[PDB]
């Protein structure tokens, strides 16, 4: 059954990566990940920064992304898409966020234990069914900005929020990268011995 | 080993019942799932509205709290507190959240369903080891509003943030007596029956 699941899952994989839709910093962890036996990826992001478009705040139905930076992102940038906004523009930071479907309650317990490890509080499983494993971070810098194409607040707030924004997102990639290197770290560890 | 784990854990869960250090909205429900033979809780958070001055954000080392509401609160109230900032006036909503430890993976399983099924998205197991299941939601309305006792941003724009943070607030409370309600239906099966 694992083997058969995992080869579904990966092949979802290599069609997002043949439609180029999997974020590109993040491609190298994704394999790393299903390089192992015991996992296989479900999907991804690796955390970004946008300004969106919404009539009510958590109204997805109303929303239509204004800008989206996969990183650090000028407060130039920022305003340029706000000052397009129809409704009402928020600034909104997403952390980068993995799930990852595991064999065994082991490979699920190892995978944690590394996503703590990098920084990542708050991963957990998140079905039980094939130990899919959430790793994440607090999801919410989300503040209003712009209102039909007029500012709600000042230069050097807006600045302030973006700075802020940016240091977070920073941080999410950080983390990401630690990820990779301790399982690469784990991976590796007989790569220059047979025995 | 359980029931000697149950013990130990419901000895600090009647503890800070006596020393009034449980959120008096939620004695009912950690009560109740207490009042299950395979969960004990663990700790909980009913959810609040804060107003906290910190140095930068995230700086957990510079911050106190200005003020901090378990239920709906006045724009006014959170003005009063932001005009008492030393440093920089935050508005943090923070989402309800409960630990649980489940006796095995069955009992893991039908905790994060009721949890799931009350709206509670982003539930799941944090520890495999005592299977202590998370049961939360995304936790940031975080921002500014003002500085050394002096307000960022406008009375509309406070209002407007305010609103959403009790709208939030509320949407927590609910689901929260759902997930009470499940338990409970589930608990009360055979209420009126001895076969």
């Amino acid at each position: 059954m694992w083997e058969q699941f995992k080869k579904e899952k990966l092949r979802g994989y290599l069609e997002a990566k043949n439609q180029r839709k999997v974020d590109f910093d993040i491609v190298e962890l994704l394999d790393l990940i299903n390089s192992f036996d015991d996992f296989v990826t479900l999907s991804s992001c690796s955390g970004r920064i946008a300004v969106v478009d919404l009539e009510k705040p958590g109204d997805k139905a109303s929303s239509l992304f204004l800008g989206k930076w996969h990183e650090g992102v000028e407060v130039s940038e920022v305003a340029e898409a706000a000052l397009r906004s129809r409704k009402v523009a928020w600034l909104i930071q997403y952390p980068p966020i993995i799930h990852v479907a595991c064999r065994n309650i082991g490979a699920a317990k190892l995978l944690m234990n590394a996503a703590n490890t990098a920084g990542f509080r708050r991963s957990g499983v998140i079905s039980l069914s094939n130990y899919v494993v959430e790793i994440a971070s607090l999801e919410r810098i989300e503040l209003p900005v712009a209102e039909k194409g007029l500012m709600l607040v000042d230069d050097a707030y807006l600045s302030y929020v973006v700075r802020w924004a940016n240091e977070k997102l920073l941080k999410g990639k950080e983390k990401l990268g630690r990820l990779q290197e301790a399982l690469e770290s784990l991976q590796r560890e007989n790569a220059y011995c047979s025995d």
